[PDB]
């Protein structure tokens, strides 16, 4: 199985497996199939939400690209291909992370001639429009750096509604938009609708995304496949979820959306689950309108059971903690996050995706009905598997014994450390009476993540995990110990710009732990940093002493948090967690850049096929992985692209 697909620009395309899909019942596979069809129909929505020109630009380049009769080896065509591949990845013409508009690496004269050489019937022309007129419209949008420069602008002194290229507002100023929703809100409402979540605000009124409204060509298709899924629901709770979601798309009512989210949160038992709707509001500079996304999934039973083994032993880990007894909870309950297996990704989860989903967003629904927080095990596993043999550990790990141990156990003990951090680490320990939870002020997040990390590091090495059948042998933890220390002392510097220091809380907490252990172990050479041929390597000489030092730092940090010791917190962060050595930074960056590893990853989907008999009865559902990036993007643009090119 090849987890890697291709690499271009600053992007690497991966694939993921869908483990145990074939173990589902046929009726379950059929439900997954329909839900995945409902997911794939939404792609055009996101393109249009990200920019009123995006579908025209995508479709124009697609028509040029697939019908090009010229020299495909020439630099202009190769650069146009890279640009189109970035547009597919980013669901528009802006960087999916940085928000800045792409710079075409090809000439306007080249594109003009390629466009004129394409059959006009294949171009996204409005009725009566010519190819020259389409070019006059779109070329400034693509080529002029001053036009629509940022998809989301967060700069002062500017009308962000007018200086953001996303397409949630049209012909309306920022103050008009902020005031529209400031006035709509009702502060007396204990169960408020999510005002403005599902509409374009235009001139002042809302154009709601719904059947018979804006984007209806795609929403009608989503609803069609959801109605199919409704007929094969696993149980009545899940069926009620699907039925209400259909109603939300048919009416556009935000009260229906709240009703759906309540039913969704109550559907906790079903093997299969999904998201399909206007969900997260990061694409709006005002944080009101939500981009469309979908995910279809089923519970990873083995992985969930493993996290439940950790959760059910919360009290054992608490009792045996190295922290002072006065900081220990007498009764602690562990909460396990379920692990899900993603069957397909779409919209703002595709191709750049998440490793966890925590929904719904409405705080009152979360407070009074609950929530679903899950991690996506097969996406995490694909990230991990794709990295094996990529040259990174070959370049940076001190010796072949470590490289082999990490290759064998690194993925397992890494995920176990995460499970310990997330399911028990933050929940462990208590403050003393009268201590302010905010006593550590700006250092609180760094110290709190260090605390959870140390809890996980201290216990991933415990023989208890062998007894509990979570690790296959007592040596495995050394893989996680080595990579944690290598990352925290040295190799995370690849994320720091030249001349800068450590700023982000997790990066700080990792350097804090590693540098502290390094300092305290130095008289015994517990950890060394050694140079060979001018390259630095982290060398770990006594893993047992590292465990004891992790435990000692855990006790000190627990003390700092539970007593509100701001000066102690500040001393640890400022002395260990911030300063970057310039020589080490440059050395690590030069070694890393030679590896040609792309900084951003995204995934292509598998392909599902419905097998039916003569009379249309389903006889099987198969999943296949033999499609690459170009193929899948073109197939989606051909078969799952129901929106008109202009959505006004
Ligand atoms: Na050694
Ligand atoms: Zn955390």
């Amino acid at each position: 199985f090849d987890y890697t697909v291709e690499q271009f620009a600053d992007l690497q395309i991966l694939r993921y497996k869908v483990p145990e899909f074939e173990t589902l019942t046929l009726k379950q596979k059929e439900l997954v199939y329909y839900l995945t069809q409902a997911a794939l129909e939404g792609r055009d929505i996101l393109f249009d939400q990200n920019g009123k020109y995006n579908l025209r630009i995508r479709r124009m380049l697609e028509a040029v690209y697939t019908n090009y009769k010229g020299d495909k080896s020439a630099p202009d065509f190769k650069n146009m291909e890279v640009y189109l591949k970035r547009v597919w990845f980013s669901n528009g013409i802006h960087h999916h992370y940085g928000m800045e508009k792409f710079v075409p690496g090809f000439s306007q004269d080249f594109l003009k001639q390629a466009v004129l050489g394409t059959d006009a019937q294949l171009l996204p022309l409005s009725e009566g429009q010519t190819a020259e007129q389409l070019s006059d419209e779109l070329f400034p949008v693509m080529f002029d750096p001053a036009i629509l420069a940022k998809r989301v602008n967060q700069a002062d002194g500017e009308d962000l509604v007018l200086t953001s290229a996303s397409n949630y507002y049209d012909g309306v100023t920022q103050q008009e938009a902020e005031s529209f929703y400031g006035a709509m809100k009702d502060p007396k409402d204990e169960t408020p609708v999510s005002y403005g979540l599902n509409s374009r605000l235009v001139k002042i009124q809302e154009k709601v995304w719904k059947v018979g409204g804006l984007y209806t060509q795609a929403i009608e298709k989503i609803v069609y496949w959801l109605k199919k899924a409704e007929t094969v629901a696993e149980n009545d709770a899940q069926k009620a979820v699907i039925s209400k979601l259909i109603q939300f798309y048919e009416t556009g009512s935000l009260k229906d959306f709240d009703e759906y989210a309540i039913l969704w949160v109550k559907d906790l038992d079903s093997r299969i689950d999904f998201v399909n709707g206007f969900t997260e509001s990061y694409g709006d500079p005002l944080g009101v309108k939500a981009s469309w996304e979908s995910l279809v999934n089923f519970k990873d039973l083995d992985a969930t059971h493993r996290t439940e083994i950790i959760s059910s032993n919360a009290q054992w880990f608490e009792d045996h903690s190295p922290v002072d007894k006065s900081f220990k909870k007498e009764k602690v309950k562990g909460v396990s996050a379920k692990v899900i297996t993603a069957a397909i990704l779409a919209g703002d989860l595709y191709p750049a995706t998440a490793i966890g989903i925590n929904l719904p967003n409405a705080n009152w629904i979360r407070a009074h009905h609950g929530s679903k927080s899950v991690t996506i095990g097969n996406i995490t596993d694909a990230y991990n598997k794709a990295a094996h043999g990529n040259g990174f550990n070959e370049e940076f790990v001190s010796n072949d014994e470590e490289r082999q141990r990490i290759d064998q156990y690194g993925d397992l003990t890494g995920e176990l450390h995460t499970d310990l951090h997330e399911s028990l680490g933050h929940g462990s320990g208590k403050l003393l009476p009268g201590v302010d939870p905010d006593a550590l002020k700006a250092y609180g997040s760094t110290i709190e993540e260090a605390r959870a990390d140390l809890f996980g590091l201290y216990y991933v090495a415990d023989p208890k995990l062998v007894e509990l059948k979570l690790v296959p042998d007592a040596e495995a933890y050394k893989a996680e110990y080595y990579t944690f220390l290598m990352n925290g002392l040295m190799t995370q510097l690849v994320r720091i710009e030249p001349g800068n220091n450590i700023e982000e809380a997790h990066m700080r907490n990792r350097q804090l732990i590693a540098r502290w252990v390094f300092e305290k172990g130095a008289p015994d050479k517990v950890v060394e940093m050694v140079k060979k041929d001018g390259k630095t390597y982290v060398v770990v000489n006594d893993y047992e002493k590292v465990r004891q030092l992790f435990g000692e730092l855990l006790a000190e940090i627990q003390r700092i948090k539970s007593t509100g010791d701001f000066e102690g917190a500040r001393t640890l962060v400022e002395n260990y967690a911030v300063k970057v050595d310039p020589a080490l930074h440059a050395e690590v960056l030069a070694r890393y850049k030679k590896l040609n590893l792309a900084p951003y990853k995204g995934f292509i989907n598998p392909v599902y096929e419905l097998v039916t008999d003569k009379d249309g009865n389903i006889t099987d559902v198969t999943v296949s992985y033999n499609e690459d990036y170009v193929e899948q993007m073109l197939r989606y643009s051909k078969d799952y692209s129901p929106l008109p090119s202009v959505n006004n």
